[PDB]
């Protein structure tokens, strides 16, 4: 049940007039299709084809370790993780709130754009503030913007100074960049309407 | 020429009468036939099979090394090369004193008894000082009488506390029962021998 619910309270009924509605949610879809396109596949490769040429027990394991502390695709997947919370918590927040007050006074819309139209607002601040969150450690936690061939390598128990090399580092910058690219752009997006509503108050 | 030419000088003509004289010599030889057989036999092995049960490459080179600095049978062999050298350098001193002496004053015994069974007594006195200097080293340098099957090697490159196992430890040390007792037996009659030119001064 994974993409095709979230839309089904996320695309809610009648929000904004924007252009940049749909367009940030079709990236959010297509940013999960090229994640789940990556993980599965060029990624189990880091660690078993990740060589160190080194007899030294200890160190192949620590050299991964030491340099892949939480690997690209659980970071890319942490991203949409929390960057996707505020899309479903607001989202959630209305078909709660207007379920509610809907079928509590029909027996027995100043608080619409009141109370949703604003925790959206703060919404739409909570994704940039997430989407530039890890767009941050994706540039300063890992040396760079992209990784080598191979890593010299100083873990604990190797001998001194080692190399280490890792699978497809290029494939795996190639998903770096798009990534790292749909997450500026779905920055951008997210700015935007976080200006207009700092237009119109 | 190893044996044969030891004794052509070292078995001299008529020296004394105490049934030690050629005793000792008997087994000098005996030792060196027993040492000839040892080593290039059960030492080969010491290296070789010398078994460390780690993965750690420095470990059981550093394991050998920490607990074998110089092994027996170059211990073995260094005693008998010591112990062997007062009785050749005295022989030497004879054989050149006695032909000089000899052919100078013939064309143009006071000191043959002198000079002589002088150093001759000294060279007594020497060979029980590295017969004894090494027994000493044997018994002291290597940890206990004999050597157990297995060794726990704190050697430096190893993890922690490691296993290492020897060949044969048990014909290694029967080896070094028979060496080091005829490394004692051959210390009393050095030692008698040295009693006996302390009797009648």
């Amino acid at each position: 049940d994974w993409g095709t619910l979230q839309t089904i309270l996320g695309g809610v009924n009648k929000h904004s007039t924007s252009i940049g509605k749909i367009w940030l949610t079709v990236l959010f879809i297509f940013r999960i299709m090229i994640l789940v396109v990556a993980a599965k596949e060029v990624w189990g490769d880091e660690q078993a084809d990740f060589v160190c040429n080194t007899l030294q027990p200890g160190c192949k394991n620590v050299c991964y370790d030491h340099y892949f502390p939480i690997s690209h695709i659980r970071l890319w997947a942490l991203q949409l993780i929390f960057v996707s919370t505020p899309a479903l918590l607001v989202a959630m927040h209305v078909a709660y709130r207007r379920h509610e007050k809907k079928r509590k006074f029909i027996k027995g819309k100043v608080r619409i754009e009141g109370s949703l139209w604003w925790t959206y607002t703060s919404s739409i601040f909570f994704r940039v503030i997430f989407e530039a969150a890890f767009m941050y450690v994706f540039y300063v936690m890992y040396d760079g913007f992209s990784m080598q061939r191979l890593v010299k390598c100083n873990a604990w128990p190797c001998p001194n100074t080692v190399d280490c090399f890792v699978s497809r580092p290029t494939e795996k910058t190639v998903f770096t960049v798009f990534m790292i690219a749909v997450s500026g752009i779905c920055i951008l997006l997210n700015v935007t309407e976080l200006c207009y509503l700092l237009i119109r108050y």
